[PDB]
């Protein structure tokens, strides 16, 4: 309608709801495992997606590649944020329609850490009150939000297809916002993509530590998962790699 043409494409590139496929006898092992198969299935709309994203198919294959491998758990994470946001008001984590958890289901005191920092996306959301079509364009930005340290090999045509989605970002901030309550919210939805950086970190570390540990902890990780974990994870929490921030 009255909204921008890639906002409308953003949207009608949006996958389906995916389902984790679990039971309910929750343990925190079957809970894992069925995180690890929704992350698996969610990895691989991820992907499919890209193929359709405005510009993504034009960059290097191999910067495709690196780009999704480097931000799948923030995009994720992110995502969990807008459904929570969205069908619960936020306060459950709407993992998939078969797998919402309210804080009861949250036993392990590590597990339940890691929960309440996810749940601050999904607080925001409801306080900046996030619309869908923010959202779809700051999903975007995440996918271009970090890059090798020496670069990417389609760089230019990266930095060009970044400012694209970031004035198609003011685009969906003018259409509810006045000149400085509009600067004031792109400095607020930008500021709040930057704390994901340090907010994504977090995620990874506990991550590689269940990843490592999936032996004893009863836990499986399905082959697409496990790859891109091995591939980039450990990098990335060395910091060896270059974050993209807009402050
Ligand atoms: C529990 C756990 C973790 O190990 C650490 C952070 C986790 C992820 C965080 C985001 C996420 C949102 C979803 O909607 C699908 C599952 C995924 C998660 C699967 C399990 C992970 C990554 C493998």
């Amino acid at each position: 309608q009255l909204i921008p043409p890639l906002i409308n494409l953003l949207m009608s590139i949006e996958p389906d709801v995916i389902y984790a496929g679990h039971d309910n006898p929750d343990t925190s092992s079957s809970l894992l495992t069925s995180l690890n198969q929704l992350g698996e299935r969610q990895l691989l709309s991820v992907v499919k997606w890209s193929k359709s994203l405005p510009g993504f198919r034009n960059l290097h294959i191999d910067d495709q590649i690196t780009l999704i491998q480097y931000s799948w758990m923030s995009l994720m994470v992110f995502g969990l944020g807008w459904r929570s946001y969205k069908h619960v008001s936020g306060q459950m984590l709407y993992f998939a329609p078969d797998l919402i958890l309210n804080e009861q289901r949250m036993k392990e005191s590590s597990f339940y850490s890691l929960c309440l920092t996810m749940w601050q996306i999904p607080q925001e959301f409801v306080k900046l009150q996030v619309s869908q079509e923010e959202f779809l364009c700051m999903k975007v930005l995440l996918l271009l939000n970090t890059i090798p340290l020496e670069g990417l090999r389609s760089q230019t045509q990266f930095e060009e297809m970044r400012s694209s989605y970031i004035r198609e970002l003011i685009k969906a901030i003018g259409l509810r916002q006045g000149v400085v309550s509009s600067s004031q919210r792109f400095y607020q939805l930008t500021k709040l993509l930057d704390n994901l950086h340090d907010l994504v970190k977090q995620l990874h570390l506990y991550c590689l530590n269940t990843f490592i540990q999936s032996r004893a902890l009863s836990v499986e990780f399905p082959e697409m998962m496990s790859e891109v974990i091995a591939a980039q994870l450990p990098k990335i929490l060395a910091g060896m790699v270059k974050p993209l921030l807009f402050h």
